[PDB]
């Protein structure tokens, strides 16, 4: 069955402009196969739990021996709810399957039509797409900055702050407590997508709003699952009742299926594991630290302040150069390209894992900073 | 924190108009050891010890790390072998795995679709489709509940497009009818989205669906199907007779921002396939059921549309739906109600969801309790 020409012609264009012209004939984010032992930078798995013998034991036990709307009675209601309300500091839990349906839930739920919603340039597209599906007044302020914000408030009125607490591509963190006083002067609500700090920040992993004294005045966090916990789910905090409709009103909550038992079981056994890992936190931090300082000084714009590193490579042929030049000296990190950047402001990003060596660490720089001299491209 | 005036508004009359039982619609009593229909495990395999095995087996030895979206993961050798598995199991060209069936619909339509693409769906068509072609801001022509005429006059109005229905409706039960839909997307040009979410395992040959059965998988461009149905997994699929699924893991939003399902997931799904493929005597054994159930409740002036496993009591508005809920409830029949958004608020629906560990005893007992009701007096049926 032949394509009609309204998606061949669609189709062919696409394959052109984002698979024909590349050197491999493939998509801009997919490179060479790695080996061992390449260092590799891609996983969000950050303390490094993705084998952990004790969750994998812990999974399998449960599962051995329809929508999520169904099961909101107490009994049905699972008990890691209420554990990671209480690690969090927050009130209530609701899980998602994502942290993608938790954005998209959370956002359905708590906005009308027309509601505005100040979303920081670099949020997570789940948080604009959860805006967009709403069909809210999306107000983009610049990154990290609160004059921007404060003037758009100020010119459209009360409404939803969203932020990441620490942001996806450049691993820069919000700046919380203005962003907490912003919402306080001007009678918003906020929401912060802790999404990359859950866990590897805070008293016990409990995040950055908890480590900064922040999580009695913030109204909503949510958070992919699938980073630091290394599960596919996700979570809405709620200080206030909000919890108690989304499950009612979410698309993703009311019309697709729930996790299954035996998942929040996992869960329960992953967080009593990142509660004690004190150690790795702390390796993690003083090694993307290392990281930051080597290549800082290399002359490339590091903007992180975590263990998430951006490499700010320019245009798609720029980049596809740098992946290409580090991938062959054995340093893999993850290429985002449009949609996630604009089309001229491509990242590579580099997940640092508390799995990561001082000796990695040092070749990353080796090799970055052979990449510098080069001459086959450049750095921004 | 004191939410701002606009939220706390919301919430309050939402909890007031929705809730205040106490509970919203869809929750109803507590029940006992009663006969429940509210599951989509239409061959009863959640427990199948089989299943189980294998998914805690390969759950052992995670060097995959792949905690990433799937976009990165598109060269050959890191795609599961599910997928080709999958695509030679129903007949389709290309398969490609996604977080839920919800995400497929989406997914596809994101990428099949411009803002001009004409979407002829189904009245009574998924809300993911109705979703997916909104969030494409594609121009949607809705049609009467399986009727082809009208299909057949919107798009000599429109021009070619997009035909989207479902295989067997998730309210109703009802079953497109597929072969004239090829029909009329070949007459004028179009594309077929078919979502078999409700008869992927259940209907055709070894399992492998209403188009299949029909000898219809050449002729249609794109299937899609939730596998939290008959293959009770947390998950869904696009197959296409193209090379569509080579561009949607790079489009697809879901796709792009959302992490993929673990290496462990599809190894799962391996073994419920190889179950599935052998379900004869399950699929066999529901068929007839279904079939008692519906006979018998057309018999009494029900309003049963059903032509498969999914049979929807029309119980009109909210306050009536109640009513039949507790009263099938208190007599051991549970009983998911369908209600806005899914339905329109006063076409609310109680739905009957039928599996192959129900036995003839419990059918009949269903059909009494029906009878019962119709009429015991109380309440009214569409
Ligand atoms: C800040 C943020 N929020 C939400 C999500 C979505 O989470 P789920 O994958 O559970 O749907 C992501 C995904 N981040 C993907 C990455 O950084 O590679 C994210 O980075
Ligand atoms: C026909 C149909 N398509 C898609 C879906 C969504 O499937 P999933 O729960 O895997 O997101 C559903 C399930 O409610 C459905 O009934």
């Amino acid at each position: 069955p032949q394509l009609p020409d309204f998606i061949q012609n669609k189709i062919d264009h696409y394959i052109e402009n984002y698979f024909d012209i590349n050197k491999n004939g493939k998509h801009l984010v997919l490179g060479k196969q790695a080996s061992p032992d390449d260092i590799i930078l891609q996983s969000n798995d950050y303390l490094a739990l993705a084998n952990h013998p004790l969750i994998k034991a812990r999974l399998a036990k449960s599962l051995l021996e329809m929508s999520a709307s169904f099961l909101q009675n107490d009994y049905d209601k699972p008990m890691i709810e209420k554990r990671l309300a209480k690690f969090t500091g927050f009130d209530e839990c609701l899980l998602s399957q994502s942290g993608w349906n938790a954005n998209v839930g959370l956002l359905q739920t708590i906005c009308q039509p027309n509601t505005n919603v100040y979303i920081d340039f670099f949020a997570h597209m789940s948080l604009w797409e959860g805006a967009r599906y709403a069909n809210a007044q999306a107000h983009p302020f610049m990154h990290n900055n609160c004059d921007h914000l404060r003037m758009l408030i100020q010119r459209h009125g009360p409404g939803i702050i969203v932020v990441d607490s620490i942001y996806s591509t450049l691993g820069t963190i919000a700046p919380l407590a203005e962003l907490v006083n912003i919402s306080k002067e001007f009678g918003c609500a906020l929401l912060v997508d802790e999404s990359h700090s859950l866990g590897t920040h805070g008293p016990n992993g409990a995040g950055l709003l908890a480590e900064l004294g922040l999580t009695r005045e913030v109204h909503f966090m949510t958070a992919s699952l699938a980073k630091t916990f290394a599960y596919r789910a996700g979570a809405i905090w709620c200080n206030n009742e909000v919890n108690r409709c989304v499950p009612f009103i979410s698309y993703p909550a009311i019309f697709s299926s729930t996790l299954l038992p035996y998942e929040a079981a996992g869960l329960e056994t992953t967080l009593e594991i990142i509660e004690s890992a004190d150690n790795r936190r702390q390796h993690l931090d003083r090694m993307a630290r290392k990281l930051r300082i080597g290549l800082s000084q290399l002359g490339l714009t590091i903007r992180s302040e975590s263990q998430i590193i951006g490499l700010e490579t320019g245009d798609e042929r720029n980049t596809e150069k740098v992946r290409d030049y580090l991938e062959s000296n054995g340093v893999f990190g993850s290429v985002f390209c449009r949609p996630a950047t604009s089309k001229n402001k491509n990242i590579i990003r580099l997940s640092l894992n508390s799995d990561v060596n001082d000796e990695q660490i040092a070749k990353i720089i080796e090799v970055c900073s052979d990449a510098v001299n080069y001459g086959d491209f450049y750095f921004r």
